């Protein structure tokens, strides 16, 4: 849909938390392994994300994720308001499992899975589609 | 110059290390605050960066930064080889100083400075130029 929409959710693996951001229009992913599911971690992740892409609106499958004072502060400062996402998360979880034995740390496997996901042609890749969608929206 | 060239360097502030990546052709920046200047931190940062952008070659002002087994492993797996950068780092350091009192954590000020830097029109911004350069290179 719109090029400024991102969906953010956390998933749990090996007793750790993976924050996954999906650019809904392209299927492109950004992810980080965080110690715990806290408002401060979500707020910091949003500031990083908003500095890289033109983030207009955020969606989530857990609304209570965005109630903290810290998350509201990050969205205020950055000027952020509010099958694809389910499929992109499914694909990422599958890829982590496929590459997991190749690294010691879960965070390393997660970044290998993000790379594989973003570079896979579906014909363009999610990495190619996001830059095309954003560049076209500017011009 | 070429759209796949990035320059990576560390800078020191308040007893912490900031890893700064500059996309040479656009002036776009990605940065993270790391505990210490280690090969494992550089390797992990490179895996994240390479998953987001088409990273072909890496430059640095300190060649010894890339000698560790971990950095060479990240470049091998991701298929990475090897006034603008000086100006982009100068501007970032100036912006951190300007916004520093607005946040408790240096990492928060750093991400606010990256956002401000990438969104500032110079007429396009570094954030707009990187997506235009990469989208044009694909098509
Ligand atoms: C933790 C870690 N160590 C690594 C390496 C590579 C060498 N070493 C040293 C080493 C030496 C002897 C060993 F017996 C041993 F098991 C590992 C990667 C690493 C770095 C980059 C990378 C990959 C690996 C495995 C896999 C493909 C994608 O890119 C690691 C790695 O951790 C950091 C990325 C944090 C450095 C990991 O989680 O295994
Ligand atoms: C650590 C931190 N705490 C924050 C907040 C916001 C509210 N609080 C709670 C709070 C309550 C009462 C206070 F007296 C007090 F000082 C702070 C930001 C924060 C979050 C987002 C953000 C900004 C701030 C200050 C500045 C503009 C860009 O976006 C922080 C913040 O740390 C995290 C980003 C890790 C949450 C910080 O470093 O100050
Ligand atoms: C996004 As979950 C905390
Ligand atoms: C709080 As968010 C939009
Ligand atoms: C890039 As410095 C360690
Ligand atoms: C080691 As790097 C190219």
């Amino acid at each position: 849909c719109s090029p400024g929409i991102w969906q953010l959710d956390c998933t749990h693996l090996e007793g750790k938390v993976i924050l996954v951001a999906v650019h809904v229009a392209s299927g492109y992913i950004e992810a980080e392994v965080i110690p715990a599911e806290t408002g401060q971690e979500t707020a910091y992740f949003l500031l990083k994300l908003a500095g890289r892409w033109p983030v207009k609106t955020i969606h989530t499958d857990n609304g209570s994720n965005f109630t903290s004072t810290t998350v509201k502060a990050a969205c205020w400062w950055a000027g952020i308001k509010q099958g694809v996402v389910e499929s992109m998360n499914k694909e990422l979880k599958k890829i982590i499992g496929q590459v997991r034995d190749q690294a010691e740390h879960l965070k390393t496997a997660v970044q290998m899975a993000v790379f594989i996901h973003n570079k896979k042609r579906k014909g363009y890749s999610a990495g190619e589609r996001i830059v095309d969608i954003i560049a076209t929206d500017i011009q």
